């Protein structure tokens, strides 16, 4: 489940994926293009892959 499609769509919209328009980036390592490899680096990122949903889930968790 997780996501990686709405997640990148939530961060790039929130602030988890830093991107210059097409190339995406992450809080540590470029993730890959926005659609060609946005969550691909997030695909093998089980280490932070949770921090994504959380960076967004906690983005307003205690709102």
């Amino acid at each position: 489940i997780n996501f990686y499609g709405e997640l990148v769509d939530l961060g790039v919209k929130e602030k988890l994926i830093e991107k210059a328009g097409a190339w995406y980036s992450y809080k540590g390592e470029k993730i890959g293009q926005g659609k060609a490899n946005a969550t691909a680096w997030l695909k093998d990122n089980p280490e932070t892959a949770k921090e994504i949903e959380k960076k967004v889930r906690e983005l307003l968790l205690s709102n």
